[PDB]
């Protein structure tokens, strides 16, 4: 029971007779983790910078009950790696007990070994470095088309739709063999499922997409395409279900496509904030072999991992994480440990900049090679195309939305 006589926070004060206390505990902690992972331009916010100084593992929240659950945040790189690499944490148990089945088939984030291992192993070959090599020429074409469209319009141009989304939509669609004629309507439907203010209309749109995708999966899984479905379906036959394939594909075009768009927008913004450094990339790329890793480290566009649930008591760094506790890992804190300082600042010329922008352990980003391909093609292509790229209005702050790193609009001229 919150006490609204004492405090002002709306989220913490929400109460009505018959409210679920556990739900409120979970939701408040999610809100806290989210607030901590907003950004101050490219930087951690002061609240996270402060929290980081406290130690490598801190309490986000601790339930009203005697012997109730604690939600933890891991910020130290050692603690983050330890939690994410441990077999004593579950991802599945975040969504229900041992009894509860899979809620969203193909949502790998939600599986534990052994079934996480089998499903990921089945879908892995479609996401390989070799497979991305084969995909590069198509990505290069997508990027040039987008730059052509930008140039043809004239500045100012909003790089969120015209760069991030203009690349992410066709790239993710092409990867799944989605016919060119279907892609614009699908992107529109996905927009509605991500943003519509009516939850009812949001669900209708989501269902419309999943219906299309289920049909596409059934059509493609036994055919001869180089799309995800042909590859995985030909290789695995009936061992992978239509629902599992639908789930994987939907993540690629849904959530993951949003991530790529957000990364590309954040990248374009960094280029106009650090033009001398990216001039080095376009004119002498050989002198900056590790530019990609440094950029990923600095940007950390996926600030935090999904909470993991302790399956038994476990020592993390110095603390005791009790069975049933959750730990959320701050990839942002792990990647920016020395913020602020000269050494933390973006430096394109740095030695092999090591980072956890794509996570760690068994759940590490399946699409890392794809995301990297996207970025390694798009950013240099943009730099060469528009060397004079700048903010249309240097006086105006860039508006950032809720995490993950969410550039709402990026008006650039050249
Ligand atoms: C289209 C490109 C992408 C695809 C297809 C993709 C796909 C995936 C999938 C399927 C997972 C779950 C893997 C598992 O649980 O075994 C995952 C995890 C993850 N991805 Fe991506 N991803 C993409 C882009 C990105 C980007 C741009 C970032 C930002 C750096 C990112 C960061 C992460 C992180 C941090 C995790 C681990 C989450 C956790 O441990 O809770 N991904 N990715």
């Amino acid at each position: 029971i919150p006490n609204p006589l004492l405090g002002l926070d709306s989220t913490e004060n929400l109460y009505f007779q018959g409210i679920d206390p556990f739900t409120m505990f979970e939701e408040i902690n999610v809100v806290r983790a989210s607030q901590l992972h907003r950004r101050d331009r490219f930087d951690p916010v002061p609240e996270l910078h402060s929290l980081m100084k406290e130690g490598g593992l801190t309490v986000l929240g601790t339930e009203d009950s005697t012997e109730g659950r604690t939600a933890w945040l891991a910020t130290g790189i050692d603690e983050v790696r330890q939690v994410l690499g441990s077999d004593k944490f579950s991802a599945r148990l975040l969504y229900g007990g041992t009894a509860a089945g899979i809620t969203w088939p193909g949502f790998l984030t939600q599986y534990d070994p052994p079934e996480h291992t089998r499903l990921r192993r089945m879908v892995v070959p479609a996401f390989s470095h070799r497979r991305m090599q084969k995909f590069r020429p198509r990505v290069e074409q997508i990027v040039q088309d987008s730059l052509d469209t930008i140039e043809s319009l004239g500045g100012p141009v909003d790089f969120v739709p015209h760069f991030g989304w203009a690349i992410a939509t066709p790239a993710t669609c092409d990867f799944l063999g989605i016919p060119r004629d279907d892609q614009a309507d699908l992107a529109r439907i996905l927009l509605a499922s991500r943003t519509d203010r009516s939850d009812k209309r949001r669900t209708a749109a989501g269902n419309k997409f999943m219906t299309y995708m289920k049909q596409h999966v059934a059509q493609s899984r036994r055919g001869s395409g180089d799309d995800l479905f042909g590859i995985v379906g030909r290789e695995n036959g009936d061992a992978i279900t239509d629902a599992e394939l639908t789930g994987v594909a939907a993540f690629v075009m849904g959530a993951a496509a949003d991530q790529v768009a957000r990364l590309l927008a954040a990248g374009a913004w960094l280029m106009v904030e650090q033009p001398a450094q990216f001039a080095l990339l376009r004119e002498k790329p050989e002198t900056v072999p590790e530019w990609l890793d440094e950029t990923m480290r600095y940007l950390t566009t996926d600030e935090k991992t999904h909470p993991r649930v302790a399956t038994q008591d476990v020592r993390i760094g110095n603390q005791l994480v009790k069975a049933g506790d959750t730990v959320t890992c701050s990839l942002l804190a792990a990647n920016r440990p020395n913020y602020p300082s000269a050494e933390d600042e973006f430096d394109i010329t740095r030695e092999k900049a090591e980072h956890l922008a794509f996570g760690h352990g068994i759940h590490h980003c399946l699409g890392r090679a794809m995301a990297e391909l996207m970025f390694k093609v798009s950013i240099p292509a943009l730099a060469h195309r528009f060397p004079t790229l700048r903010l249309a209005d240097p006086q105006r702050e860039i508006t950032l939305g809720p995490p993950p790193f969410d550039v709402e609009a990026l008006l650039l001229d050249w």
